[PDB]
């Protein structure tokens, strides 16, 4: 009775269907025969999202621990990464949270509006013909300038920071090749850090040098480990969710209207677009350190768990009978936790929000008869099981 995720993602829809319905606790297969439990329900998520018993530390992994895991499996990068604030929980965690949350401000983000802007206008400038890829000719390039601008990498390297983003996240890229982009882009995050300790500047390098709590602050190994997981983190997940309110707006037509007449603003076909259409579909990994009750079932001590954010964006019970529609007019009693929840709560939704909340209306205000160039129904997801990114977005910009 156990759900196998498609590693080719050739139905996102109806697999989101089968694990709402398969119950809050859904046994699954990952791509390599892997068995995790997955969360699937949204009230159920929030719930194990806090639970100190729910733990990112591989060690607890009975699977693991005891060699059933293949060296080999695709996604052992995901299941055991390098050291970060993506793999600790508890006291180190708090730690890591409180020293980043100096850095990555509220105020700091909101403080990129007019660069945002500035970014988006001259890649507006440069898009030419009838129809193109906005995802490649607009989506794509703007969160690498944005995050590069932000964490102040030299002007200098961006050229190079095109070239090694692409590497990174394709998956054509071989074995010693993405070992040799990782060790590139890491060797940038250091320059970049040397660079701000001689001269502090207002740059989120800066400020994660400067954050300290009773003189505690982050070594060397741990700012960097931090740029990297944001440039990880936020790159593809930004680009999608741009492309995803470009196709939302295009299949819902009369939305499409009620923003681009003011009636509805900017920020609800935002929101609406996380609820319903997340560019994060599944994140890895945690494991319990103990039985943890999960509805009727049991999720048992060194077992794993997925959180199908993708799945539970349209959850019934948390957002009514129109959960499974895009309805930017929509009210729910229920936050979306398409950002997460509790101590791992994503801390870049600030800055994905700001950069989609300028995009969107910069490409309508360019463009305001902007449409796909080909039925939906053509669009293509990426086989990237845990992520729900397209291969390209062909518009008619009219
Ligand atoms: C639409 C864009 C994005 C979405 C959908 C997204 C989603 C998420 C989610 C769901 C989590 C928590 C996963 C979990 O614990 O279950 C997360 C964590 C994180 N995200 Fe985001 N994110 C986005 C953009 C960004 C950006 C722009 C950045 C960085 C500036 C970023 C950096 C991070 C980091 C560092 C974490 C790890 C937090 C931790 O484990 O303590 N993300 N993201």
């Amino acid at each position: 009775t156990r759900i196998a995720l498609d590693p080719f993602v050739s139905d996102l829809e109806a697999e989101s269907a089968a694990l709402r319905a398969a119950g809050p606790l859904a046994a699954v297969e990952l791509p390599g025969g892997v068995p995790v439990w997955a969360v699937t329900h949204h009230a159920e998520a929030k719930k194990l999202l806090t639970d100190p018993r729910l733990v990112k530390d591989i060690n607890v992994w009975g699977a693991w621990q005891r060699g059933e895991i293949a060296p080999d499996w695709p996604l052992i990068g995901l299941a055991n990464p390098g050291r970060s604030m993506l793999t600790v929980d508890g006291a180190d965690h708090r730690r890591m949270r409180t020293l980043v949350a100096q850095a990555l401000t509220p105020r700091r983000v909101e403080q990129m509006r007019e660069r945002i802007t500035k970014l988006t206008e001259e890649l507006l400038d440069r898009l030419t013909g009838e129809v193109v890829d906005l995802k490649a000719d607009f989506a794509y390039p703007l969160p690498m300038y944005v995050v590069a601008d932000l964490m102040g990498i030299d002007e200098a390297r961006l050229p190079r920071l095109g070239e090694l983003f692409e590497k990174f996240f394709s998956t054509q890229t071989p074995p010693a090749e993405v070992i040799a982009t990782l060790t590139e882009l890491a060797g940038i995050m250091a320059e970049t850090v040397a660079a701000k300790r001689a001269a502090p500047g207002d740059d989120l390098t800066s400020a994660l040098i400067l954050a300290s709590e009773d003189g505690d602050h982050l070594t060397d190994a741990e700012i960097v480990s931090t740029l990297q997981l944001m440039v990880a983190a936020g790159h593809e997940t930004t680009i999608s969710l741009i492309v995803n309110a470009v196709v939302n707006l295009s299949t819902h037509p009369e939305q499409r209207a009620l923003v681009l007449s003011g009636e509805a603003d900017w920020s609800s076909v935002v929101e609406e677009t996380l609820r319903y259409s997340t560019p994060t579909s599944h994140v890895l990994i945690r494991f319990a350190t103990e039985d943890v009750p999960v509805g009727d079932k049991v999720l048992p001590a060194g077992d794993a768990l997925i959180v199908s954010y993708g799945a539970l964006g349209r959850d019934e019970a948390a957002h009514g009978p129109t959960a499974g529609e895009f309805d930017i007019t929509r009210s729910t009693e229920n936050r979306h936790i398409s950002f997460g929840h509790g101590p791992h709560v994503c801390p870049g939704a600030a800055l994905s929000r700001l950069e989609a909340g300028v995009a969107l209306p910069a490409l309508y205000a360019r463009f305001p008869k902007l449409d796909l160039a080909v039925p939906a129904a053509e669009l293509r997801n990426k086989p990237v099981v845990t992520q729900n990114d397209l291969f390209e977005l062909p518009v008619r910009l009219g």
